[PDB]
């Protein structure tokens, strides 16, 4: 054993540059974290290893819980976090393990995808599996990315709604839009506005800012560009105040119906026409009950629950999933599970099953944040779809936005035909 | 190094009840598992070590992917799969590490928490920290839960509307309900259930049923219960039909008004004080500045967005981080981010900052699902509410509800100051 | 001719009640209202005839616009004054006549209507006649009242959400209801209080009182109950503000989940099944194209559109047509136009339309308002439904709001028949 | 008296044409309509005059009333039918007289206007006068027109879901829209092509055309530009099925958040500032109090209820009475109503009210259907905006959607006032 030395004693150790932390011991170390003189967030960095950071700031959690055993399981060791510092979390006591499974093959436009679900949902994966098998069976889906741009909804505040409406007829104009298009331009080389979208209440001006973002989900580019296009913007109506940079317009992570009716990220649509046989032998109904509960649930269902973009099964539990494994900020998913199923009789006999998803508002990237971890790049590897593509920008992130809308409609293949067969 | 044995040998060790796997290679074993003797989603426990069961999964999607290389980064040694098999996923090829940070103290009754938050996104854990603090040095923040009862959505169909209507009417007579309620309570020792709501659509009938359900965020149970009652009602209306048993009126993990007007799970407000020397001092900002950008991006910039429900600057983040930490299914951060905050000028000089939040969908439990793994335990352990409360049943869920309604309260203070302090 | 004597004489006859108005010409009158002696407001009550009343508000009216021959077409003459002093409008000027159109006969639960619209839209009546004609040689329409109940959603507010919660709690206990609903319904005798529904936000109740009210609309009535209650429950919650006793929470006259989801004066359902010869020959298409164009319009149109509740061609017609005819206050089409339309095969073969409305909203009443106009009246008596029924109180409004339930489903019978031929 | 000559007989009268109808008595007609010799629909052109017409119908129809004596007080005579017949209304049986008061003088954007309201709904118009005092007192009010283009929103369909994205690609594309647009506007002189907002659902593609349309209200006009352009479309797609031309998508007379966030006819703006002392002598309250029951009733309540475009006090009153009153098709106020009332602190102590309303799909014509009768007309007269402004085509129409904007703005000072002040 051994015991504590001073504080003042032990503040040296760390100041010397060929003795310093690793030369003291936990205690040492949380004696001088509870003198104030070491900051505990900057732990990670102060310490010798950013392992050993962490573990300090656990040893100090759990001197402060009713149960200092709490943290015993939870994992914290062998876990880079040179990657996660500065970038992704702060205060890190550890990470919290996700189960992946792997639905598939997806037969997805003359491809094959095996696609990483982290759930803790039991049978979720699998009744994925089963909808992949009878796409695969029905000859592969199908799928077309209609629009492509994330948005940012500033809102700003003239000292008349008149003012107001003379900046939104400016902003109408060619000129103006020529003007505020090369200010959010400027800021980066994937910054390229498209049509402003704005909304006037009283003396408030929204101002949706919509734009492709290459690669990335676009969030911290777009607002770059939005600050950058508003300053522009203010040298031409000085009154003008900026109240805030996001005024809930975009609509970032929050139900909203302009999301469903203007899109956001991306706009996807996926199809595949399901043999009678497969129907009968895979999903053990028929299209008739199909397209019966198709109807009576995702389609009235949700009419006489008043849902705005909510016309499926479980879009939500597959985007969720799918998110998590890949990195995806997964509180997206409120915006980005935004789907409607319909299913249709087809064929010669009208006997086979006709099957579509429309998700206009897949807000996903490949690029930043979340992506920049190895074990959520490998879930994007696995895909094909990880990193920036050189050649031709933004065709990664899209192809990921084609696999979870496939996915989904997998998803809602199988989960419908379970509730049809029903019992 | 050694080569692979025929499979009709192999099949034999793998069946010698004193020599079996362990004895083949991975080799041997993926010879068996291509010739389909072997059912791949049996691996965990055909294997000698579940471990050895996803290292052969691994492998063999390995062998199909464009990149064998590209699970290298995906960590799956050295995880209890014991307790995910079976109930939490399938197909298992490893765990996603999502890292987590620790928020606190939040003083929320009288009490102080650490709320862990599993996130990738950068700053989210230190602005929801700077909002714990503020409302710290406010005295502290006050919840209460106002509802509490997870529901069920069937769809029922009858040959008639007429026919519908009178079902309607006798599921509204006491009699009628006290059926309904003895079938559905039978089911359970915490299913009790509470008044239906029902909603018809020309022959469609849409019953709502409500329950608390211990501890458990409930959906088993409430399904369980909903199957048996709806045998009973079929004994009196032989000619019904049970179209699904989730015709979308629950509203289960899809965007849906009847969750924000009726309630969902549990519904809960919080409310603190700020006082104005807090706010000018943490919070970089005053009161009416607070006060400005509240209304006008929480309400305005929301209704011009066409929101049902999203009446808030960003509480679908920390419900996400805080549900993936805990093991909650992350996917009904869909249907709990349902928030509306609301600030207000108060104290003797209408200079400090009230604020309060409102959630009347918060699904959540602390039983069942990811909450059955040691990793997710931990977190609910050092928030005091981990498994089922034996004294006060529910009581446990309850107070995670609360603490996830304060939590969202400190993150919209801290990330609305950082908004109207603007630039 | 002749010319006009001063003020101060001309004020005196109007003041002989042997010799008034009526001694005194039109100018006379004139210049003592310029003079700021009579009030023009009482011009009705201060003139000899009521008519004359108005006719002087004319002549002071057209002084003052900038084409004084502006009302020479607005009609003013041989008109009921008396009954709309006091009672339907102010500063009357005239009256505005709207052509008057019949449509049937509508055959419904076993009798015959004759449906009058008031409408200036060419073709409305006949389409709805069109509609009729089929739905009658298809052997009726049936309907049901669902619910009733008029609503009034006052908002208060406490000093702290915690006692919002109290008070939230209190009014969901046996006691707390039964003492509310004792003050409530002393006000009159058709106020019988049904359960209540309760809303937080923050320190913000709002509460919404439901009650049938006889055959009256039932706002007058359920205001004055509503009133009764708050004072009632402010005895036990000294601390409670009664901030507004319409909170917006019934909700009146604006587009509400609520009013979708809850119901709204009366709940209706009609349905009819079309044979398939009359489908081809009467509507000039088939079953199949009619279902078809139904789903891709009225369900997911609107879901696209982002509807809640308009999921209907064009019930809003109807309904405001005959709500004109009939003495209804017209605004409150905007709640009561709420409609689903649904279109099914049936019959042995598929071959015939079944066809059904749901109308969750239809605030209607036969006393009151609008309906004690002798015109209005009239139309109202060739339903049948005219004032108060004796015998079973509420009847008329009932029977009344089932007839625009089927007028409904007729219009939209004949417009998707119309839509679905196309061209 | 007399008695009835057999039919042939009758029907040669008819014939006659120096000895025609007038010969022949109101029995003799009815024996000739029952005998199914002269179709009813054609009374009003087979008879001597129109007013007869009129009267043979009332007749025909008294007769299958269960109360003969039911259209007693109905009026049909003294009314000009020549201008209702083929245009406005089928089956006329008489007219419907709505009282006419007078809101006013609105002091707005440097005019007075008086606003007609017919309503049947006490104490309306002299509410929205009290309104219109305070705002007068405070210096007149401002409002802009801020987008103008009525739409249609058709719904074609495709073989596959793949085949609708191309079809909207090519609509996105300069040469496409060109087409397009120069195939819409050869419909006539007004139709004037502006964006085209696209949405696709599976295989279903909804296409919302919109453009101005002179003083009309547009709808007619904007069907035939539509249709025109529809078979344009098809040239280039032969396998494209249009299967409405109403698709729900425009959205016409339903609640649909489209028209709240894109617009819908006429956009509107309205300010005013009310000094102190007005808000205390004319509106009986304070700024304060004012502002508190805006924020908590119609946003925040609203919110509450789930209402879409909803959040204000009673719009709906307000447009309802005056579409009335000006020959309107009173149906639209379903989405005409959509209005967000907002107040605020203002002046140099924050003691003045500023307020101001925005109504972003202001559906209104000065031209066509029920602005066609002379009653009508005298109402749109004494606004000075009636009939088509050969100068600046659409001014008329303009200026009755802002006098619309400032009424409702009037209505909703006193309303709110009237509740601020409560009791």
């Amino acid at each position: 054993p051994r015991e504590p030395r001073p504080n003042e004693e032990c503040l040296q150790i760390l100041g010397n540059a060929e003795k310093g932390a690793k030369f003291l011991s936990d205690a040492e170390i949380i004696q001088l974290v509870n003198a104030k003189h070491i900051p505990a967030y900057k732990l990670e960095t102060l310490m010798e290893t950013h392992e050993r950071g962490v573990s300090i700031r656990r040893q100090l959690l759990s001197k402060k819980l009713s149960e200092p055993s709490s943290l015993q399981y939870l994992p914290y060791r062998d876990y880079n976090y040179s990657l996660v510092m500065g970038a992704c979390c702060e205060n890190v006591i550890g990470y919290m393990p996700i189960p992946v499974g792997v639905a598939g093959p997806l037969c997805l436009d003359e491809k094959e995808f095996q696609v990483p679900m982290a759930t803790t949902e039991g049978c979720l994966v699998a009744s994925t599996n089963r909808g992949c098998r009878a796409i695969g069976l029905g000859g592969g889906a199908s799928s077309r990315v209609l629009a492509d741009g994330m948005t940012r909804g500033p809102v700003v505040r003239l000292p008349r709604a008149c003012d107001s409406a003379e900046v939104k007829a400016w902003l109408e104009t060619s000129e103006g839009f020529a003007v505020i298009k090369e200010a959010f331009d400027s800021t980066s080389r994937f910054a390229r506005l498209q049509k402003l979208h704005t909304s006037i209440a009283g003396r408030n001006l929204y101002i949706r800012f919509q734009s492709r973002s290459g690669d990335a989900m676009g969030m911290n580019m777009i607002s770059k560009g939005t600050e950058k296009a508003l300053s522009k913007l203010h040298e031409y109506f000085p009154e003008m105040q900026i109240l805030a940079v996001s005024g809930n317009y975009c609509t970032d992570k929050k139900p909203a119906a302009i999301n469903w009716i203007e899109g956001r990220g991306k706009s996807v649509v996926c199809e595949a026409v399901i043999p009678a046989k497969v129907v009968r032998e895979v999903l053990k109904t028929t299209t008739e009950a199909m397209i019966e509960v198709n109807i009576n649930k995702n389609l009235v269902g949700s009419a006489m629950a008043g849902s705005i973009g909510g016309y499926n099964a479980h879009a939500a539990n597959i985007v969720t999933a799918i998110y998590i494994a890949c990195g995806q900020d997964a509180a997206q998913n409120v915006g980005s599970s935004n789907c409607i199923t319909l299913m249709e009789a087809s064929g010669p006999t009208n006997e086979d099953l006709y099957i579509s998803c429309t998700m206009p508002s897949i807000e996903i990237g490949t690029v930043g944040g979340g992506t920049n971890l190895l074990p959520q790049q490998a879930c994007l590897q696995m895909l094909g779809v990880q990193g920036a593509c050189k050649d031709n920008p933004g065709e990664n992130a899209r192809q990921l936005a084609r696999i979870v809308c496939g996915t989904v409609m997998a998803g809602e293949l199988s989960l419908m035909a379970a509730l049809a067969a029903g019992h």
